[PDB]
């Protein structure tokens, strides 16, 4: 579309220099030892290493639209493999280091990871998921859905229905999915550390949920190679790859970053793994 504001696009890159990344990343490594309630927020960097573009970035949708030229995919959304930042979230969620993740992609790579749906708030829906419109079941597909803007995908429901089933994947002008907003708001608002990961936080309420940890005394990370528009509020920026941060993030925190099997999907948490003992911080 055309009316949409779509914020801030193809803002320069920040690279901390080496010593000052291995610096903060061990302090990021501190505030995950030192919180109770660990929640993660995503955006489209972290799925550029897998072939798929951003929007705001220096190559991303909107960025490259307002040169005239067009997004760049190495991959299918079915042939993307989610990234090694997608499997380190998927560990830390299983021994017990992460409360719950807020995504902001439509990518699908989070549920294909083997994350579990009930720690996963989706915002902007999920390109592989179709919902019926009658009883609210939802499909996660092997194949994108058809359509965009929760349209009629042309298949019915099969509960135990004929319901309609439509795409989950919200236009500009739709709201969020309560039931994920609420759940994301909750764990937000209980969280002590609040991490984003390649979002710039420019899409009100998604961005604005990372804010909501620092009222009751929450610690804020961003990861980011950009600026993002709340750097303000944040008690640490990291400027880098997300890969590179997370895969030394990991190596601090003593845990491995597991294989892919291949998309699977895990509707509920399993109880955590064991974990490492703490270092003594203070
Ligand atoms: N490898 C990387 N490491 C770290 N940061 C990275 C990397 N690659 C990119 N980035 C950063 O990752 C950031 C990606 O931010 P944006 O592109 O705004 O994506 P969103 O998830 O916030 O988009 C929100 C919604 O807006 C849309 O309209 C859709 O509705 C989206 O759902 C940039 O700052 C990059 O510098
Ligand atoms: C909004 C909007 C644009 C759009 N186009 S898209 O090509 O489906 C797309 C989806 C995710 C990423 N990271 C890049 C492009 N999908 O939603
Ligand atoms: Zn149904």
């Amino acid at each position: 579309p055309f009316t949409a504001d779509k914020g801030k696009c193809g803002l320069p890159e920040i690279f901390d220099p080496p010593e000052e990344l291995e610096r903060k990343v061990w302090e990021l490594a501190r505030l995950v030892w030192q919180s109770s309630s660990v929640v993660f927020h995503t955006g489209a960097g972290i799925s550029t290493a897998s072939g798929i573009p951003d929007f705001r970035g220096p190559h991303g949708v909107w960025t490259m639209e307002e040169r005239g030229l067009a997004p760049k995919f190495d991959t299918t959304f079915e042939s993307a493999r989610p990234t090694q930042t997608h499997m380190a979230l998927v560990q830390l969620e299983r021994v017990g280091l992460l409360r719950f993740l807020v995504s902001q992609n439509v990518d699908g790579l989070h549920v294909r990871s083997g994350f579990p749906r009930d720690k996963l708030a989706e915002l902007h829906g999920n390109m592989f998921v179709e919902e019926c419109a009658k009883c609210k079941t939802q499909y996660v597909r092997d194949t994108v859905v058809g359509t965009m803007g929760l349209k009629a995908t042309g298949r019915l429901c099969t509960v135990a229905c004929r319901g309609e089933l439509r795409d989950t994947i919200l236009d500009w002008e739709d709201s969020l999915p309560d039931r994920d907003l609420a759940l994301a708001d909750e764990a937000s608002r209980n969280a002590d550390l609040s991490i984003t990961l390649g979002t710039s936080l420019q899409i009100r309420p998604s961005g604005n949920l990372p804010l909501a940890t620092k009222r009751r005394g929450g610690r804020l990370v961003i990861v980011n190679l950009q600026p993002t528009k709340h750097d303000r509020h944040a008690d640490l920026r990291i400027h880098g790859y997300v890969d590179e941060v997370m895969t030394r993030l990991m190596k601090h925190l003593g845990l491995e970053i597991p294989a892919w099997d291949g998309p699977r999907v895990l509707e509920r948490a399993l109880p955590p793994l064991p974990r490492p003992p703490t270092p003594k911080l203070e």
